[PDB]
Order: C-alpha cells, then sequence, then structure tokens
C-alpha cells in the first residue's frame, strides 16, 4: 500500500500485476520460485534512488497475478510472448530485464528471442544453457541426484498437497541461509516430501522476520501452488522451442551473477557462457544461498546498480 | 481502457487514485477538469509517449476508478495539492510535468505555486492563473460577471446532481459539444429548469466526438455519479484562503498557458497580465476551439505541447 501498484491485461483471462517506484531507463525485475514481488524488497528503493524505473513483478500465477490451472500456460514460449504484451501495453519499446531462479530463465530466453525488446539482461544464479538437439530434458534431470525435487514437482496435485498444508512451514523451511538449511532435495520421498529434516514449527532464518514470511503466506493464500509449480511441467516443450534458436549469440549487454552457496544452480554450471554470450559481464557474491536478494541485498543492490550505470545505460 | 496499463496508488486511508500509463522518459502528469475523465486525454497519451514522454493520464478524484467520498472538504485545491504530492512520493517520482485542463487545470496551477520542487514544467488548458484577492469576496467575484451563473446553481449538494444524473448519455451529448453546437445557456440558470432546458430529450451528436466515445463516459459516471466532481466546486472561500497564504511569490518554474478561442466561460483576455506573476510563462492559443480543448482540437494540443516540453520540459 506504501507501493504504486500496476496492471496489464496480456489475454483475455491472464492480467499481470507489478509494483512500480522511481524514474529513468525500465528496469523489469522477474522474481523465482516458490516467490514474488516482495523477493525483490530491497533492491526496488535502492535501484530507484540509483536512478532506474522499477517495474517489480509480481510472475505469472503468483500474487496479484492472473494463475490459470492450465500447464501450457506456463511454458517459457508462453510467458515470454506475454512480456513482449506487457512492454508493448505500456509503451516501452525496451526495458532491462533482470531475473532470479525462474525469472533468471525466462529472461535469458527473452534476451535470445527478442534482443530487441530488451535493452540489458541480467540473471541471478541462473545460467544460460544451451538446449542440446541430441540430449531428452528428462536424461539432464536424471543425470545429477540434486535435481531429485524437479521429478517430484512433476505430478500436479502431489507437491501442491505438501506445499499448501501449512504456509507458515513452507516459507519458514524454503528461506533459509545455506548453512541454515536441512532441505535434502537430492533423495525426495519416502513420504516425506520435501520437508522431511524440516520440523512442524521451524525456526526463524537470519535473513527474514515474522512479518516477511507472513507477506509470502497472505499472497499464497490467493492462488496456491498450482500456477508456480507448474513453471516446471514444462520442460519438453521449453527445450523444443530453445532448440528452434540452435547456434544464434545473445549480442545484448548481459550479466551473470552466480552465488557460491547455491548448492541447485552452482557457480560452475555457468561456464563457458561466454562462448554463447560475447558481452557477458561477471558478478559472484560469496556466503551467498539461493535466496540471493535475501541473503546478500547490499551485495545484489552494488553488483546491479554499478553493471547498470556502465553497460545498460 | 483494456488496451492500457491501470496503476493506482492509495494516498490516504480512504482515498486511492487511477491513472493509465504509457511510454518511457521525462514523467508528465495529466489532469483532467470537469466532469471528464482520463480519456479526455485518449489523443494526448500516444502523442505524447512516441514523443519520448512517460504519460500519466489521471482519473481525478471523485471520478472513474478512482476514491469518490462523499465529503465536500475532501475537495478543496489544498487537499487535491496533498494528495497529488503523496501520489509523486509513492511512485518515486522527485518531478513530474504537470498538464491540466479546467478544474485540472486549477490544480496544476496550485500544484506550481504551493509544490514547484515538485513540478519539473507546468501546463495549463483553458484555465488562467489569477491571484486571490484578499480584500475581494470570491462569492461576489463570480456574481460580477453573469457567464459564471451555473457555478452557483452547482453549490447546492443533490440538486446538479439529479439533473446530471438523470439521463448521462443526454448529459454528455449536451455537455461535450463544439462551441458552434453549443445549446448551452449557463448565464441565465435560475429562470428556467435546469442546465440542458435548450437540449432535447435525444440531442444530435457533435462532430467531435462517436457514439463509442459518449458511452465511455456514460460507463464511466455509472461508479460514483456527480457529487465527487460537483465538490470541486463547492470550496470557494476554502481554496480563496489557502491562495491568499501565498501572496506575492512568483511561479519561478517553466510554464505555459494555452488560450482557446471559443471558450465562453475560460475566455482568453482571463489570461492577461500573467506574465508578471509567471516570469517564465510561454503562450499558446487555439483558434475554433472551444471548451473541450482536446476533443475540439487534439492535433493543435498535441503539437503545442510536444514543442513546449522538447524546449521548456527537458
Ligand atoms: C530450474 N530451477 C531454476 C530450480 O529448480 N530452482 C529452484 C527453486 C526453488 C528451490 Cl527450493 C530449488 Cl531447490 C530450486
Ligand atoms: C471554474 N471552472 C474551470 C469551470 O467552471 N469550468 C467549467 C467546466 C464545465 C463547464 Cl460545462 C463549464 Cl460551463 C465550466
Amino acid at each position: 500500500s506504501d507501493m504504486s501498484h500496476g496492471y496489464v491485461t496480456v489475454k483475455p483471462r491472464v492480467r499481470l500485476h507489478f509494483v512500480e517506484l522511481g524514474s529513468g531507463p525500465a528496469v523489469c525485475l522477474c522474481h523465482g520460485f516458490p516467490e514474488s514481488w516482495y523477493s525483490w524488497r530491497y533492491q526496488i528503493p535502492a535501484l530507484a534512488q540509483a536512478g532506474y524505473r522499477v517495474l517489480a513483478m509480481d510472475m505469472k500465477g503468483y500474487g496479484e497475478s492472473s494463475a490459470p490451472p492450465e500447464i501450457e500456460e506456463y511454458c517459457m514460449e508462453v510467458l515470454c510472448k506475454e512480456m513482449v504484451t506487457f512492454l508493448d501495453k505500456l509503451g516501452l519499446s525496451q526495458a532491462v530485464f533482470i531475473g532470479h531462479d525462474w525469472g533468471g530463465m525466462l529472461v535469458w530466453y527473452m534476451a535470445l528471442f527478442y534482443p530487441e525488446r530488451v535493452r540489458a539482461v541480467a540473471s541471478l544464479n541462473t545460467p544460460f544453457i544451451p538446449a542440446n538437439p541430441n540430449m531428452s530434458p528428462l536424461e539432464s534431470i536424471k543425470a545429477n541426484p540434486v535435481f531429485d525435487y524437479q521429478l517430484y514437482f512433476q505430478e500436479p496435485g502431489v507437491a501442491e498437497a505438501e506445499l499448501e498444508q501449512n504456509l507458515s512451514r513452507t516459507f519458514k523451511s524454503l528461506f533459509r541461509a545455506s548453512d541454515e538449511s536441512v532441505l535434502s532435495m537430492h533423495k525426495v520421498c519416502e513420504a516425506g516430501g520435501l520437508f522431511v529434516n524440516s520440523p512442524e514449527e521451524p525456526s526463524l532464518s537470519r535473513m527474514v522476520t515474522e512479518e516477511e514470511i507472513q507477506f509470502y503466506v497472505q499472497q499464497f493464500k490467493k492462488s496456491g501452488f498450482r500456477g508456480p509449480l507448474n513453471w516446471y511441467r514444462n520442460m519438453e516443450r521449453n527445450w523444443k522451442w530453445a532448440c528452434k534458436s540452435l547456434g544464434r549469440k545473445i549480442l545484448i549487454p548481459a550479466l551473470m551473477v552466480t552465488a557460491e552457496k547455491d548448492f541447485v544452480l552452482v557457480p560452475q554450471m555457468s561456464q563457458h557462457m561466454e562462448d554463447w554470450i560475447p558481452h557477458l559481464k561477471r558478478g559472484h557474491i560469496e556466503d551467498c544461498g539461493h535466496w540471493t536478494q535475501m541473503d546478500k541485498p547490499t551485495e545484489v543492490n552494488q553488483i546491479l546498480i554499478k553493471w547498470l550505470d556502465s553497460d545498460a545505460r
């Protein structure tokens, strides 16, 4: 309510919500899973004070944005085309796209398929992986044992039941520092699911407060986890769309920000990205887990502003 | 509306302001008049955005999707201006160019007077800047010129509301007309019954508007009615008292005064000697242009606004 709330209808059933702060070049912030525009809480005033027009999104299936139950509505192709329509209705020819996690995956696809609409691209934790035309996306998940949670997120209604059971428990178990993390994502089920080692009433992490956790709880009461989980349920569709580009390079200015303690989106996954992205710049945050914006907000703000002032402007 | 980006800012616990947003560049805040909408800037919105400006076309307090409290005090220039400051604060805008028409034009002058640090540049269509006379009554100023008789008719709450809400399609078809098509006789609102006495039950469509454009204003005014819009007129003494607190000071920021040759209420002669109080004042004049400036001559408005923005606001 201290924020300016924007609403853009991209499709007759799809309406995208965003918070707006500041003046200057348009900066579109895209959150990950299971997040909110609120994940960019420390970045919003910092980027606006630096001289940028901040557009922090509530991604499709999250918060005040439309959440259709259809799985097909959450493929990279549909999501990217909606983001282009979002820019068109706002009268923006270009925008700087900064994404984290699943938002980071979206921003790379936006830079690859629509470079004329992306002034500059930045990604927190998520690397740019060029699709292998000879290897199946299911084979890539099963190769590394750490991605076992993704297979558990495939069947609709299964992960939804566990994540919606107790919202306060869900966010308190997920939004933790790496040394405070008790998640065993490498071996999901036996029965317990994602939160087996986590207790019924988990302790509050050093990054978040009770008020911050309760904000995500209220937001996820509106639509649940179906929409957010459907982002994982389009692995074959996204692989086929990424194969359509093949060989082409992202020529626009780019930033890759790696997190030292992110065990799922490891910094080593970002290697050789400069071969596919010639104008790639690098950022690295030590003592930083998966929840980059929450874990090290000061380091994120400094890295983003420095790059925006030199490469995006 | 469905093709537009819709923004919402809660300025007070009971007051929420709606706006349409288009383009990138310096922030340009468009403020409509009475009994209008953000839609009155329909020709200006894509034109200023294409010219390289971030357009914020307001639904003023008491109109459309914006909050409409029944209280008269909520529509005085003091409350309205403070809410616009809060609107800029929550959007993270240090400054914005303020372009107003009619009652919105009055707002932009007060915004430039009391808050010049938040106004990059000020522009007004038809509405002049008149410094309040401390030794002259506000009620006597309206009674001096016979043309402002309709304002006295707009004072009693519920009276004008009943006539304006009776038939919304008839209301907008009788008001939104060119000067040569105008059937209104606002100088004698006492002898006859209402404002639309000379107008027929089913008035003809004006050369400036289409049937679908008239239908938009009808749908918008079904939400809150005419109480909120008419309360802008019911704060004459309160607005005069606030204007007297500034007395002596000049508007030092860049300014533009756009006069309309055929506006019989906000006559171009009312804008005379404005440069004495506004040193950096620029001028614009549209011939064959009635009260509904944006509606009447859209191409002329766009050209005058773009030329002034590129030279005085940048
Ligand atoms: C494919 N991607 C980006 C993910 O699976 N990200 C992701 C998001 C949330 C969590 Cl809790 C985990 Cl372990 C990974
Ligand atoms: C004090 N002002 C600006 C007005 O009374 N403006 C105004 C608005 C609408 C109409 Cl129909 C008329 Cl006659 C005057």
